[PDB]
């Protein structure tokens, strides 16, 4: 009393503050005012204990919830689609800057093969897409020593996230992929557990790991794109308007933080990590396609090959 109609829980947004919090507040903001406060969205900024959370499990269950996640995740039941957490990716797409990026996500949504990929991920198990427009950014190597070529990496322990899209692609690089909590990565870089991480400027710059680790390589290996997923069962309950207005602002949303990142914002941490002391190897000075030839590896072993090459074809347009 006198509340909304229909409730929606939001989590997994990452740090409270920060650009994708913002922008998810933005999105439930204008899907409260579009749906004339009709729709409530609540938005849960991610915790960083390490509780056990079956996410999936809530939206195949039916549950109002959301979460902001990834293909790595999403890959562990409709593998194909799991391709777009694969090392150079989006290079192997074709986009070479921020612009060109979300144009190839565009070009992804409609295709054939994804429409295919998230009708399976809805009818079988209950997942609704809202977006995948949301990208953090580019992720460089953090490290003690340069990496310039796949060679830098043997014997390293380079801490990378824990589903095996991340873990296969670092080990498919060259160096010894190793899972911890991301809170902890400063702990496991100053007891000496690991050797470095490969983050983006923003999460090297606030999460003071200057202090302890010198290099930023600059192989722009992975770009991280988010997937925001709602319980299809709960969509679908929602009138077609608000259908439309729900997935049409988060799209539109996730496109602008998507550029403040990619074209701002990552920018202005790599000069504030510069002015904390530390070395960046600029890509210019990288081996890259040395990089993307090692990264083939990490498709083949996990069988998604085929998945990009189904993807190249179909976006080749025009």
């Amino acid at each position: 009393v006198f509340g909304a109609k229909y409730t929606l829980r939001f989590g997994h947004v990452l740090a409270p503050g920060e650009p994708y919090h913002q922008a998810f507040l933005k999105w439930a903001k204008a899907v409260e005012e579009k749906t004339n406060g009709d729709v409530r969205i609540e938005v849960f900024p991610s915790s960083q204990l390490g509780v056990e959370e079956d996410i999936i499990e809530q939206i195949r269950m039916g549950a109002p919830v959301g979460w902001n996640t990834d293909s790595a995740r999403l890959g562990m039941y409709v593998k194909d689609i799991g391709v777009m957490n694969l090392a150079y990716f989006i290079d192997f797409m074709g986009a070479k800057t921020p612009e060109e990026a979300i144009e190839v996500l565009k070009k992804i949504k409609q295709s054939p093969t994804m429409q295919k990929w998230l009708k399976e991920l809805e009818q079988r198990f209950g997942i609704k897409v809202l977006s995948f427009y949301w990208v953090q950014g580019y992720r460089h190597f953090v490290t003690n020593k340069p990496i310039r070529k796949p060679e830098d990496l043997n014997g390293l322990r380079i801490r990378t996230p824990g589903a095996p899209a991340w873990q296969e692609s670092i080990r498919s690089l060259g160096a010894i992929p190793v899972a911890v909590n991301f809170g902890e990565i400063y702990t496991a870089v100053q007891t000496r557990a690991v050797d470095g991480a490969e983050l983006t400027y923003a999460n090297v710059y606030n999460g003071g790991l200057y202090e302890v680790l010198k290099y930023m390589s600059e192989t722009g290996h992975f770009l991280l794109i988010n997937f925001e997923i709602v319980s299809a069962d709960w969509f679908n309950s929602l009138p077609k308007e608000y259908q439309k207005i729900i997935e049409e602002e988060m799209d539109k949303a996730g496109i602008e933080v998507s550029l403040k990142i990619m074209k701002e914002l990552e920018e202005e941490y790599k000069q504030k990590c510069i002015e904390k002391g530390m070395a960046v190897i600029p890509a210019s000075e990288i081996d890259k396609e040395a990089f993307m030839e090692k990264a083939k590896q990490a498709y083949k072993n996990l069988g998604l090959e085929n998945a990009l090459n189904q993807l190249i074809k179909e976006v080749k347009g025009e």
